[PDB]
C-alpha cells in the first residue's frame, strides 16, 4: 500500500482506538475526544484542559447535533486541522 | 509524533509531490490529480484511463470551481476515500 | 525489526494472550477463541454471541479433533481472515 | 484496529510492496520474493545470496505451477516463518 | 553505527532504564531485575512469579556478592541468555 | 519484541554473517574476526592493521583451544566491549 | 518516519518538556536549561550545579539577547553536544 | 539513555551510514547528501530530482570548502530542518 493509503488506514485506526473506549463504540464522546486531542494531536493543538474548550470543539465538529463526534465528523475535523497546518506552506 | 500526526504529514507530503509538478505548486491540476490517484491510490481506487473520468473526478472535488484541487479539497477527497475504506471495517 | 517481522511476532503474542487464560496454555479452548475473535477481530468479523456459533468455528478450525485450536490451527484461521481482507484491496 | 488486525494488514501491505514492482502486480516473481526476504525478513532469515536458494524457496512455495508466489502462497510462507519464530521463543 | 554497535547501545540503554528505578542508579536490585526479565525478555525467558526464582537468578549473576546486578554482571546474563537462544541453530 | 530482544537477535545475526564466510560456518576464524571488528566495531574499536593484534584477540577469546571463536566465545567478546563502553557513559 | 525524522521531533519534544515549565512556554530560562541538562544529558555531560556554569552556557547560546534559549538557539547547543559525541565514536 | 541522548546517537548514526559509502568516509559528498535527504528526510522534505538542488544545499553547508559536508556542517543542516519542523508544529 502506498504511504497515502497507509495514512488513511492510520486515521481509521486512531479513531477506533479512542471511539471504542466508552459508550458508543463508533463515536467519540467529549472525554474520548479530549484524550485523542491531548494524546495524539499534541504537536498541532494545545492541550485541552477546560471543559468550555472541549465543549466548543465538540460543538464545532458535531454537525448532526448528537453531542458526539462520529467518523465523518472526525474526518472533517482532521481535514480542518491538517488544512490549517498546511497553510504554513501557503505564502 | 503520534500515528495520527504522521498520517497528517504524509497527506501534506504526497499532496505536494504531485501539486508542485506544474503551474500552481499548491494545487493539483487535472494531470497531477490523475497521476496521484493512479500511483498513490492503486489499491483503493480504479486506475483512471480516460480523460472523461479525470474530468468527472475533478468536477466532483473542485468545490470552489477554480478548475483545480487545492489542499482543503484534497482533504475532502481523502476523507471520502477513507470513509469508503472505513465501511469495510464496521461489522 | 521490519513491519513484517513485528507482524509475525504480534500473531504469536495474541495467540498466547488468549491461549494462556484457561486450561492448556498452548491451545485456545472455545471460550478463549470466542474472546479473541470478539475482542481482537471486531472490525474483520461479526461478534460471536451464541454457543452454536462458537462451536462451528472451533469445528472448522480444530482439524486434529482435540476440541481446541493450537498455534498451527490458529495460523490457518489467520490465513483465512487475511485472505478475506486482501480481496478488499484488489484494484 | 487491534494489534492482530494491524498485523494482518501489514502482511497484505508487504506483499503489495514487492508483488507490484515487476511483471504480474499480483504475484511475486523470484527476484521480488528474494528482495522481500532480504529486506523484510533480514532479522529472522539469512540473506539469500545464491540463485539456487531463490530457486528452491520458490519451488517450496509455488503450489500452482506458475513459477511465482501469489498472496495465498505467500500466506503459507508467512505461517512457515511465524512457526519457526514460535519454536525459537519461550512460552511458559 | 553497525547493527552490532546499535545492539550494544540498546543493551546499555535497557540496563539504564531499569537500574534507575530504585536505590543505586547503577545496579539492578532484585525487583528491578525481575521487572526487566518480565518486561523485556518475555519471548526468551519464563515470567518470574516466585521470589525463590529471582533470588536464584541473582545468586547466579551476582559475582561480587553485593546482592545487586551491575552492568558487567548484566552483560554476562545477556551472554548466557543469547548463547542459550542460539542453541536453536545447533 | 523488546529492544533488548531485538539486540540479542542482531548479535546472532552479525556473528553468522561473518562466521559463514569461510571454513566452519558456525565459528569465526581469525580473518573473519578481523573483518567483523574492522567493519562492525569501527566506532568502538581501533581498526586492526596488525597480525599480532588479531592473534592476541583470538587467544583471549578462544577457550576450547580450536583456534577459532564460536558464538559463546563471541558473546564474551561482546560483553567485554559493551562493558567498556558502558563505563564511558557512567556517573 | 525515519530514525532521523523521529530524532528531530524528539529534540523539539524535550525542548518543550522543559521550556513549558515556567514563563515563556517557548523558551528555556536558565533554571529550565539547567534541569534539561541535569536530567536528559546525564550520560553525556557532568551535572551542572554552579550559577556561573549556567550563566556561561546561556550567554553562549543566547544570540538575540533575551537572556533565554529559544528553539533555534537550543539547536546550536544540541549541535555542539552531538559533535562532541560523534568525536568519541570516531577512533 | 534519555530520549534526547538516543536522538543524538541517531543523528551520528545517520551521518555514518551515508558518509561511509563513497570517498572520504567521514564526510558527505553531494551524491551521499542527496541519498540521505531522499531516503531519510522523505516525510519532511521534497524529493531531490534536480541536481542543482543538492548543489545549492551543499553550497550553504560547506564552510571549510572541501565541497563536502562533515559532521559539524551536517549538524547545521539538522538545526535548519528541525527548526522549520518546530515552526510547522508551532501552528
Ligand atoms: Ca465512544
Ligand atoms: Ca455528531
Ligand atoms: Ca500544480
Ligand atoms: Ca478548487
Ligand atoms: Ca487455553
Ligand atoms: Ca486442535
Ligand atoms: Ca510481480
Ligand atoms: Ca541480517
Ligand atoms: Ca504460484
Ligand atoms: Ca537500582
Ligand atoms: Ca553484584
Ligand atoms: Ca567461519
Ligand atoms: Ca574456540
Ligand atoms: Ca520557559
Ligand atoms: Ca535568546
Ligand atoms: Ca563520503
Ligand atoms: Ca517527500
Ligand atoms: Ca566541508
Amino acid at each position: 500500500m502506498s504511504e497515502l493509503e497507509k495514512a488513511m488506514v492510520a486515521l481509521i485506526d486512531v479513531f477506533h482506538q479512542y471511539s471504542g473506549r466508552e459508550g458508543d463504540k463508533h463515536k467519540l464522546k467529549k472525554s474520548e475526544l479530549k484524550e485523542l486531542i491531548n494524546n495524539e494531536l499534541s504537536h498541532f493543538l494545545e492541550e485541552i484542559k477546560e471543559q468550555e474548550v472541549v465543549d466548543k470543539v465538540m460543538e464545532t465538529l458535531d454537525n448532526d447535533g448528537d453531542g458526539e463526534c462520529d467518523f465523518q465528523e472526525f474526518m472533517a475535523f482532521v481535514a480542518m486541522v491538517t488544512t490549517a497546518c498546511h497553510e504554513f506552506f501557503e505564502h
